[PDB]
RNA sequence: GAGGGUGCUUGUACACCCAUAGGGUGAGGUUAAGAAUUACACUCACUAAGUGUGAACAACACAUACAACUUGUGGGAUAUACGCUAAC
């Protein structure tokens, strides 16, 4: 079933807050240490826990689930790395194999081994300390009482205020990995955002024209969305048009006293077929409009329509010609009414 | 004594020698059945001698094989299909494994994963009764109990001959595959063919250059071949990649509702029909080249890879790009190496 | 009219066909609505195609010029092309 919460996945780039470069490098190298380690402890308990799954199919083997595999890990690795990332890696790789298990006994999917380039998983224990610094104009964390930092650089997206509400407690911060990439340290960090009841906000405007290289345009907000192209929207069309050409050419050229209902009846299919097709066009084309809207919350709609340069001549064509071309006023109309959207002409 | 034997892979279609269409159709049945339990037994092949290694491995840091995995993959797949297969499938992933083990704990390549798409082995203790048929113009053979009839066609002088040489024995077949294609089945047979013994004189050298704008440009003494154009090379390709871009733009409207596999069906069919151009355009090269050592009795050729002006900026591009574009090298490798020239790079 | 079928596999063209094939569906899955029912770049699968004889969507026979022929396969909305398999 569709959980009542999103996930978003991101990468961030994260580095070393300290302010002494041995202290970076010794830090750099510990974390360089962590993923060798974490590769490591990772394949042993994939393949453990597949010889304790194939005890059946395991007879040539000469001699919960976390307790005897976590703890013969740790005590091979106490002291050498941390306790809470073989937790947290050990908690994944469990829920991978319980959902990757049937597969695996089929025989459709090989055991995935992790190489030594692994993005190496941390916990919630771990992390610390994530607050917004204004005077690093960034955001600032503590793992695993390590320093860090965010350079998200000239980044206009929606990771900034991921990281906004983050910080502001609104997002579940989810099982996340630090993944090490040419020098460059990354945050792979899943947020889990809940999904608020969208309501269609009366205030917002969203204005839909149509353009002359697509058919429906939409503006709301700082955003823009074509629906559509001319190819798109023609070439299934061409293609009717030159099978009714080449039908009839065939048939006038064909053998003629056999009924001329038997020669004209693929002429008919073929014109109502693209009729219905443009039909269907219509119909999706207003669908991802109202789509649009609805994720949008734009509440209010105006069709925006003709009138430019205070009555200009005709142009070559418009693409949807107008807005009753197939009842589509009507469609959008109806769609609206349907969604709850009011509709202003224009 | 060296080897004088160069493996080549040969692709002869077979048909299926029952009178009607309904055992024909139930021997297709069970040939894809052979298939899919060769994929699964493949698979379960891997994951087995990976977990073997990686507790060889455990058991060390803490503190026949063959046989065991025909038999797993036997008690698995027992009387659901015939035994040769799996044999032959154990010792190539075997072999294969044990030459990468080092690589596999260590962790610099991954562990392989067999789809349902595979070709499936058979030894040389398959073919069985192998004897040209005058009645029905092609060779009959009888593999694992199952009569087959070989479709080649307009093939009177290149696959006729290489077969009318294995029922006399004069050439060896090694493990060979069966690949199954849209109700075609292929046999993919590895052949142990002597390379061609030519007049070579090692002191002639033919050059030749991965620059200019032609594909391949080669010249020696006073000669000069230009090997293909870059119309049949760079152009072409292009028509194919804008037909492709187009139909993706188009998809998004096509068909709706019936996964992704049908709201692609028409890009897929770009995708292979490049790579099937440009491996065919490759081969043409690859064999013009050779052939113009082989002309001019041209003992070594001399692939000189850019190396101009000694380490200079970037220009625009030069066709080909490198001298491993497409497995170039790749190719060019087995060609001289059968034809007895030697290979130069540069 | 692109693109396909048949002409051993691949490529160019070629004769005859198919072609709204970017189409027409079916099965499973997720979703909304009081319902009809919509949806799904979710999964999977089917379906058109040479000539004569032949009851037949059985089968058989015939069916082009040029070159290659170390192969199979996964991913690829705007990532420039990456990886798995056999062999030397
Ligand atoms: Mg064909």
């Amino acid at each position: 079933m569709g959980k009542s919460t999103l996930k978003h996945t991101r990468k961030i780039q994260i580095l070393i807050d300290l302010p002494t470069k041995d202290e970076k490098k010794e830090v750099m190298d510990m974390m360089y240490q962590w993923r060798d380690r974490c590769f490591r402890a990772a394949n042993i308990i994939v393949t453990h826990l597949y010889v304790q799954e194939m005890i059946k199919d395991f007879f040539y083997l000469s001699e919960s689930r976390m307790n005897t595999t976590y703890r013969v890990v740790s005590d091979r690795f106490k002291g050498e790395m941390p306790t809470n990332i073989l937790s947290t890696l050990n908690h994944g790789l469990i829920s991978s194999f319980n959902k990757n298990r049937v597969q695996y006994w089929k025989g459709e999917r090989s055991l995935p081994n992790f190489k030594k380039d692994m993005a190496f998983p941390f916990g919630l224990q771990g992390i610390s300390r994530l607050v917004y610094d204004e005077e690093k104009k960034a955001f600032c964390f503590r793992l695993y009482r390590v320093p860090f930092k965010t350079y998200l650089g000239k980044d206009f997206t929606d990771k900034r205020m991921l990281l906004e509400r983050l910080v502001k407690g609104d997002v579940k911060l989810c099982a996340s990995n630090i993944q090490l990439n040419g020098g460059k340290i990354f945050w792979l960090a899943v947020f889990e955002i809940e999904k608020e009841k969208h309501s269609l906000k009366p205030e917002v405007i969203a204005e839909a024209s149509l353009s002359l290289e697509y058919p429906i345009v939409v503006k709301t907000g700082k955003n823009r969305l074509t629906i559509g192209t001319k190819e798109e929207f023609l070439y299934r069309r061409l293609a009717i048009q030159a099978a009714r050409r080449r039908t009839q050419v065939g048939a006038t050229y064909s053998r003629s006293g056999k009924g001329k209902k038997r020669k004209l009846k693929a002429v008919d299919k073929y014109h109502k077929t693209e009729s219905n097709y443009v039909a269907h066009r219509i119909h999706v084309y207003s669908r991802k409009l109202i789509d649009f809207c609805i994720k949008h919350q734009a509440g209010t709609l105006i069709l925006m329509n003709q009138e430019d340069k205070v009555g200009i001549a005709k142009e070559e064509e418009f693409v949807l010609r107008n807005w009753s071309y197939y009842e589509l006023m009507t469609k959008i109309k109806y769609k609206a009414e349907k969604a709850g959207i009011e509709l202003i002409i224009g």
